[PDB]
């Protein structure tokens, strides 16, 4: 049994490790580091990876055909270099869409209604000793929501928001035919028109800058759920400090896991440690898609979810 | 001008607007001992919470009690009805806000968002790494509503957009709705994994969510209570959580508020809120406006806006 050999560098969801033996021999190295590649490993034809895949590691495998990335985001893979070598890169879209949309709505409600702070009030004994938690100055009722980015996650968020009875707008570079939402050709224009901005664009130039936050306005609320941040964190802190905007909810940050100290001090801010897809069920589905991409490639010659930059079918082997 | 008693604490918007038509009479607590002789010309009450019968019966010219809240358990409505006194509540203006809170509480219970936030704020994301993956999720869940009404329909509307199936239990089915009806609470709890309690709290629904219901809900079961605390058998809930009979709970209401038993505070799979279902400034302002506009409508048009079912009275001797 000469089964294809798949490298796994460093940590990965254990479900990937569990399922690879269905078709593959797994080659483990402790870190994503070309120094750890031995001569025997040079027949490796696939990689399964979560996070950074340095180019020297990728280029240590002359027979490499496919990189199966864990996550919808694949920033850690040099896709231009992969494309140049005819290497297919796959990601995990679709299976996490609904879970991410759920998290975004949860974060929005927690930011507006202060539910985590209400719970802390109760757990600190203050309901007993001091009385009712103060009324939340904000609410979802009567708000107008602007989506920066659409895609499948944006459509899923928009679908939820319609059912809460809020008006919905969106900004993308091109409008979507068919949708009954208001399209804004510019980000600043949309931020002007709405009081609630939800950032779902993947996110070096931070598009949500001082000008955008100022347009959002004094009743404005910013929600960021990304794979990276396109929010100018220093500009956000300044806006919150000065009352330029009314509140914010953030699941993603410029330099995770580090959150600037100033953001932790505001009473009108909700902070989450990048939990958008972090359920057992959804991370299991992401793991399954990594493995099923590899299985499709080696049993049929085409991947399930290849990225846009690598539209390749499997080549002949001599 | 008609004189309106306000006993104890009430949203300041009520106090602000009463002078549009009324003289306000304030007493520090809802206690008949605080009523003086010159207050006996009072013709209306605006009240939040309990209105003891001796306080209500201290006012021989009382015509109307405008209750702050959709619930009016604190008013003895049968005694009011016997005296020809109209009681009003504040329905409709809080429905969407309450539905929002229910969905927020559900998501927080399933995905552990408040605990995730505490993990971050305690410095544990930095020092220890990722918050654990949540064992539960809204994905693939089946939701059973105990009670329907306008709040239940608003919750159902939200849940449809999350791609979860909806079932409901009430004493009689509703014609027209495309939700699955369950004739019994235990039967629904068997069929679903998520039970949301919204039913109007009555003597009939008291401790209806009992050991049998929670056991039927099952080991992936989650209980959300945004109705009355007394609809859930609190001791039975604690036992079920302790033993893993159910997987989690989210509670905005309790048997003896503001007291929450110590055992409930210890569970890592439980979200607890201090009765905040309608507690935004915008929604409590709308509730305040409806209290005052009920009083204004009574005295200036001869009928109330939102009289309760037990006191379907219009004001006598008015050319309206
Ligand atoms: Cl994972
Ligand atoms: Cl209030
Ligand atoms: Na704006
Ligand atoms: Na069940
Ligand atoms: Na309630």
């Amino acid at each position: 049994m000469s089964r294809p050999r798949i490298l796994v560098p460093g940590k990965i969801n254990p479900r990937v490790l569990e399922r690879l033996p269905e078709m593959f021999e797994t080659v483990r190295i402790e870190r994503a580091d070309a120094a750890l590649v031995t001569a025997d490993m040079r027949d490796v034809s696939g990689i399964a990876v979560s996070g950074k895949l340095p180019v020297p590691l990728m280029d240590a495998f002359p027979s490499l055909e496919i990189v199966a990335n864990f996550g919808v985001g694949y920033d850690g893979v040099d896709v231009s270099r992969a494309a140049a070598r005819g290497i297919v890169v796959t990601n995990t879209p679709d299976v996490l869409t609904e879970e991410v949309a759920d998290t975004a709505i949860g974060l929005l409600l927690n930011t507006l209604r202060l539910l985590p702070q209400a719970e802390q009030w109760l757990r600190q004994g203050r309901w007993v000793r001091e009385g009712a938690f103060p009324l939340s100055p904000l609410s979802l009722r009567g708000r107008t929501v602007g989506l920066f980015g659409l895609g499948r996650i944006g459509l899923a968020i928009a679908r939820r928001l319609e059912a809460f009875g809020v008006s919905i707008a969106y900004h993308t570079r091109t409008p979507r035919e068919g949708l009954g939402f208001t399209y804004h050709p510019t980000l600043v224009g949309m931020a002007e028109a709405v009081d609630t901005l939800i950032v779902i664009v993947p996110g070096t130039l931070k598009a949500v800058n001082a000008d955008v936050l100022s347009a959002l306005g004094p009743k404005g609320v910013l929600i960021n759920v990304g794979r990276g941040s396109t929010v100018d964190e220093a500009a956000l802190v300044t806006a919150l400090q000065n009352g330029t905007i009314a509140g914010a909810g953030l699941d993603v940050f410029e330099n995770e896991p580090n959150v600037p100290e100033a953001l932790l001090s505001f009473p009108n801010v909700s902070l989450l440690p990048h939990v958008a897809s972090a359920s057992v069920v959804t991370r299991n589905a992401m793991s399954d898609l990594v493995v099923d991409n590899l299985k499709a490639w080696f049993s049929t010659g085409e991947a399930l979810t290849p990225v846009a930059e690598t539209p390749f079918r499997r080549r002949a082997i001599q």
